[PDB]
DNA sequence: AGTAATCCCCTTGGCGGTTAAAACGCGGGGGACAGCGCGTACGTGCGTTTAAGCGGTGCTAGAGCTTGCTACGACCAATTGAGCGGCCTCGGCACCGGGATTCTCCA
């Protein structure tokens, strides 16, 4: 309706996170998921995608 | 306010391989070590003299202690920017290869 396309946060208990990852992919096939969990080194590699410079995200 | 589950993180342990470093064998060389001769250089004893050590006298510098206060640092609250943690990148240093120069050793 408004092309906001994020950033959206989703904060869950740890047993549930793969359920979100999968059900999000099911309930929208074309909508893009960042799975921010793992060891500190793994999170550092994931954090590269947190763009601060746009407060509203493009579909790209 | 307590005690236990949950979850991060970071250390220890194991498995595989690969290859670079440790172990093993062997000839020979030359350095360790015992042996010899000499000779000069250090320990000994004596006579010499030199001044260190002691008992004693004299002075004043300055170590040590008290008094008095005010200049300087301890303490607190409000302000802010210098310095730290996190992210980025590109250029310095390593690593390789190949031909050029050096050094070593037997002739």
């Amino acid at each position: 309706r408004y092309d906001i396309w994020g950033p959206f946060l989703v904060v869950a208990p740890a047993s549930t996170l793969h359920n979100w990852q999968q059900e999000v992919s099911k309930f929208v096939p074309d909508f893009k998921v960042l799975p921010y969990w793992g060891t500190a080194a793994d999170r550092k590699v994931l954090r590269k995608f947190w763009d601060r410079k746009h407060t509203t995200y493009k579909k790209d």
